């Protein structure tokens, strides 16, 4: 099903399934459709998200196989509050540590832009502003600029994503070996 909260065949995974989740959001002014494909070697359990900006009325899908992607979303906080889509997705990985992922989509393009990251952290941890802190300032987010960008994780895996430029949102990762 190419719909937000599900899990599909990891092959399945592109720019078009990313366009139907993010246009099955309706009209809202900033919004993203997130998919991350694991091909880690290990199963993932869903933490949390830590939300900095926005909301999703989407269950984070509670078990990524490997071989499977999992689609997810987030928009805006409802009415004209003047304020994007911004977090951190924290899944839990079968070795005891965390794969961590960067989304930005800020309302006001003049002073923010686009931006994702992907981190492994050291044990089970939970999203938080402080993660959110060190992945945005501190750890070179990538820019969502409409490329791909690659960067090793350690723990054996490495990240390959592409996110665009625009407030209507598309962030697609894959997580693969090293
Ligand atoms: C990411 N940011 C919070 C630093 C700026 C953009 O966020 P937002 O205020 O547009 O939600
Ligand atoms: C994300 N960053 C802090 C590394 C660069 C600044 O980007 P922004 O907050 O001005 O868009």
């Amino acid at each position: 099903a190419d719909v937000a909260g599900a899990v599909i065949d990891g092959a399945g995974l592109g720019f078009d399934v990313l366009k139907t989740v993010l246009e099955a959001l309706g009209n809202v002014k900033r919004k993203i459709a997130v998919g991350i494909d694991n091909e880690s070697g290990k199963t993932w359990t869903a933490m949390n998200t830590y939300f900095r900006s926005g909301t999703s009325d989407i269950v984070l899908p509670h078990k990524v196989a490997h071989g499977k992607a999992l689609l997810y979303n987030g928009q805006k906080n409802r009415g004209p509050v003047a304020t994007g889509v911004v977090g951190v997705i924290a899944y839990s990985m079968s070795d005891g540590n965390t794969l961590a992922v960067l989304f930005s989509v800020p309302y006001d393009y003049n002073w923010y832009s686009n931006w994702w990251n992907v981190r492994v952290y050291k044990g089970q941890k939970r999203a938080d502003q402080r993660m959110y802190e060190e992945l945005y300032y501190h750890r070179s987010p990538f820019r969502g600029d409409n490329g791909w960008h690659s960067r090793g994780l350690g723990y054996g895996l490495k990240s390959r994503g592409f996110m665009n430029s625009s407030g209507h949102a598309i962030l697609e990762i894959h997580v693969t070996k090293a």
